[PDB]
């Protein structure tokens, strides 16, 4: 019934330096799911599912 | 019934420096889902699902 | 019943520097979904689903 | 007496991403020399001295 | 009397990502030389002295 | 009398990622030389002295 927060950080990404030197990147997808190259991502979810890099193949019935 | 927040950060990305030197990038998708190259992303969701880089193959019935 | 927020940040991206030197980028999609190259994105959602880079293959019935 | 150069690079800076988040920067100089904050600099000198960030105090006689 | 160079690199800086989060930077110089914060610098010198970040106090006589 | 160089690199810096989180940096110089914070520097010198980060106190006579 009383929250007192100072300099609070929830779901934060800071101070990031990345270098990527690639000569050839290739992705070949046939019918499925592919998630590649996710960087510097942050989030906060209240009463819900929280996903960042989720690959689901498929949903058959 | 009483929140007192000072300098609060929820779902934040800051201070990011990225370099990408690629000679050839190629994506070939046939019927599925592909998510590539997601950087410096932030969000906040209240009573809902929160997804950033989600690839779902398909939904068959 | 009483919120007192000072310098609050929710779903924020700041201070970002990116360089991309590519010689050839190619995407070939046949019937599916492709999401490539998402950077410096931020949002906030209240009572709803929040998606940033979501590729869904298809919805069959 | 014969040079054949292809894709030659001399004194080159490329593909650089920098971020600087400072709250207070202060310089106080009394009688001398100060060089601060030099980034992404390139040069080429033929028959001459080549200096980038040189601070000389003074020259007395 | 015959040079054949292909994809030659002399004095080159590439693919660099830097982040600097400082709260307070302060320089106080009284009579001397100060060189601070030199990044991503490249050069080439032929028949000459080559200096990047040189601080000389002073030259008395 | 015959040089044949392919993909030659002399004095090169590449693929560098640095992060510096400092709360307080302070330099106090009285009469001398100070060189601080040199990163990602490259050079090539022919018939000459090559110095990167040189601090000389002073030259008295
Ligand atoms: C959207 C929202 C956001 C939100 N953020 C808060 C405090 C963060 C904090 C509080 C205290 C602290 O000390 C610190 Br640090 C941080 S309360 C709050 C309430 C709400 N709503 C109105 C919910 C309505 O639901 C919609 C129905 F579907
Ligand atoms: C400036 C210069 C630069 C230079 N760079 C060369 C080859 C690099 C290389 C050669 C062969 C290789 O296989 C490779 Br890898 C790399 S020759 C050359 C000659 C000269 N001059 C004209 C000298 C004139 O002097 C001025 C008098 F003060």
């Amino acid at each position: 019934v009383l929250y007192v927060g100072s300099k609070t950080k929830e779901g934060v990404v800071h101070g990031v330096a990345t270098v990527a030197e690639k000569t050839k990147e290739q992705v070949t997808n046939v019918g499925g799911a592919v998630v590649t190259g996710v960087t510097a991502v942050a989030q906060k979810t209240v009463e819900g599912a929280g996903s960042i890099a989720a690959a689901t193949g498929f949903v058959k019935k």
